Formats: C-alpha cells, sequence, structure tokens
C-alpha cells in the first residue's frame, strides 16, 4: 500500500480569518481600511469587520501585535489576522465611523455633559495605554471612533511605539507624514515622545470635540491662519515659534472656561508642567457632578 500521513485531528482558530470568506464591502479610509463581512457561509449573514492592510510589513505586524494585547472599554476590539509574508488586521466595526464624521452630524443629540463623558473615555483609553508603556503619538478625532451615542473608542493604532523601562521616551526616526498640528514642541523640534506627548495631543483633539469637528474652526485651519497658509517647507519651524510665544489654540464657541482650562493644562510647553490624563479624569468628573 501507498504511505501517507496520518491527519492530527483539526482545530479552528476563532482569531484565524480565511481570506476566501473575507468579502470587501467598501473603502472605510487610508495603508487603508476596508469594510468587508466575513462571510464562512457565503449567504451575506457573517459578522461585519474592519480590515487593515497595506498599499511597512514589519509596521504592521508591530501594530497587530500591541492591538491583539489590549482589551478596554474604550478601545477598539481586535478580531483576528488574514495570513497570504502578507497579513491583514481584522478589527470590530463601527458603523458610526470616527468623530470627525459622527459630531457634524449629531449636534443635536450631543451636547457638553456628553462631550465631558467623552473626554473621560478617551483619557481612560490612553491613560490604559500610558500604563502598558506605549506612547499613541497620533491622538486626533479622526481616530476615536464613536460605538454609540454614549461611547467613544480609540480606533487606530498605526503609529503606536513602546517606551523603554526606565525611560521617559520613544525618539522618532520616520517623520514624513507627522500630524504636526496635534503635536507637542519636543515631538516637532526633537522627536521625542512622551506619555506628556499625548496629553498634548488630547488638548488639541478635545479641541476638535468641543467645536462638533468643525473644518473651519480644525486645528490645522486654526493654526495656519495664526502663521500663514503659504509657508511651504518652513510650516513647521514657523508653528515651534508660536508654540515658544506662549500662543495656543483660541477658547471653542461655547465652551465654558473652566472646561478651556483643563484643555490649557495639556498645552504648558514643558512635558514635566502638563496635567496628567488621571487628573484630567477627575476633572472632567467635578465638572459633570
Ligand atoms: C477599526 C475601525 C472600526 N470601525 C471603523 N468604522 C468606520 C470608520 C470610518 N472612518 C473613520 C476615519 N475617517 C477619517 C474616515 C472614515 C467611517 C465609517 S462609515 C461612517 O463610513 O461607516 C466607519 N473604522 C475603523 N478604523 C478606521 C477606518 C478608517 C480610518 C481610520 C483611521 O482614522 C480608522
Amino acid at each position: 500500500d501507498i504511505v501517507s500521513e496520518k491527519k492530527p485531528a483539526t482545530e479552528v482558530d476563532p482569531t484565524h480569518f480565511e481570506k476566501r470568506f473575507l468579502k470587501r464591502i467598501r473603502d472605510l479610509g487610508e495603508g487603508k481600511v476596508e469594510l468587508c463581512r466575513y462571510d464562512p457561509e457565503g449567504d451575506n449573514t457573517g459578522e461585519q469587520v474592519a480590515v487593515k492592510s497595506l498599499k511597512h510589513i514589519a509596521d504592521l505586524k508591530k501594530e497587530i501585535e500591541i492591538l491583539r494585547n489590549l482589551y478596554h472599554e474604550n478601545i477598539v476590539k481586535y478580531k483576528g489576522i488574514c495570513t497570504e509574508n502578507g497579513i491583514k488586521l481584522i478589527m470590530e466595526f463601527l458603523p458610526s465611523g470616527s468623530l470627525k464624521e459622527y459630531l457634524p452630524k449629531n449636534k443635536n443629540k450631543i451636547n457638553l455633559k456628553q462631550q465631558l463623558k467623552y473626554a473621560v473615555q478617551i483619557c481612560k483609553g490612553m491613560d490604559y495605554l500610558g500604563s502598558r508603556q506605549y506612547v499613541h503619538r497620533d491622538l486626533a478625532a479622526r481616530n476615536v471612533l464613536v460605538e454609540s451615542e454614549h461611547q467613544v473608542k480609540i480606533g487606530d493604532f498605526g503609529l503606536t511605539k513602546a517606551i523603554e523601562t526606565d525611560k521617559e521616551y520613544y525618539t522618532v526616526k520616520d517623520d514624513r507624514d507627522s500630524p504636526v498640528f496635534w503635536y507637542a514642541p519636543e515631538c516637532l523640534m526633537q522627536s521625542k515622545f512622551y506619555i506628556a506627548s499625548d496629553v498634548w495631543s488630547f488638548g488639541v483633539t478635545l479641541h476638535e470635540l468641543l467645536t462638533y469637528c468643525d473644518s473651519d474652526s480644525s486645528p490645522m485651519a486654526l493654526f495656519l491662519k495664526m502663521i500663514g497658509p503659504t509657508h511651504g517647507q518652513m510650516t513647521v519651524t514657523r508653528l515651534v515659534n508660536t508654540l515658544k510665544e506662549g500662543k495656543r489654540l483660541p477658547c471653542p464657541p461655547n465652551c465654558p472656561d473652566e472646561v478651556y482650562q483643563l484643555m490649557r493644562k495639556c498645552w504648558e510647553f514643558q512635558p514635566s508642567n502638563r496635567t496628567s490624563f488621571q487628573n484630567l479624569i477627575e476633572g472632567f468628573e467635578a465638572l459633570l457632578k
């Protein structure tokens, strides 16, 4: 008789998504994120998932490993991977999108009390990330996903880096696509990323939330009005100059001064003088009481 291999008992990994059942619906945003239906039964009843893939393979693999081990109410859920060298990150899908799409469409529903509750949830997610010794480096309203009218989640970890044990910051090398208008002075000047640098980005995200992500009131729009919109390659040094002078984004319309003061504590020039996420949580909780 012909010799063959004994078949070992097959086990199913719920985090392993087969390419043949992962069916594309549409692009969500750009590296790119797509809405897919994982449909192993082929009858359009499968679960909708968000799929992150490459248009850098090493960076995607590191991102997958970070997200796989993060478990928090305000952090988007990892679901698994789809493997070819190629890899796709599979996450839960949030149909409301980010604060960038949701806030302009739901102003009537989202009052100051709800905005402060979203602010608390962003801080809780960020404080959990910091407790795991990570710096996010991309905290912006476009990366805050809306689970429901009552809950937001940090939804992308593409620039997330680990801070070495007993060290205070991570030094960046690849910075060409940096979101400079959300960056603290130490990031712009020395490419040094502290947990306090994410606190700075939070202050900017809080400004966006309070303006309902209005494009005319965006941090880029406002800073470009303050420094000049036609400076090209000179834009960042003009931005650094402005921040050194003590100039900050103005108080959002209808934002009470006590909320604006918490926001300004995120924007102290020196990282050591900035508020912590825990102190922000306490400040917002005192305003909600
Ligand atoms: C992990 C995840 C789960 N669920 C969603 N949902 C979702 C997202 C969006 N985008 C949010 C970011 N915007 C700049 C572009 C639109 C839109 C919809 S919708 C309203 O069209 O159904 C849904 N997106 C995810 N990630 C994702 C998608 C796109 C871009 C980024 C990076 O900012 C992260």
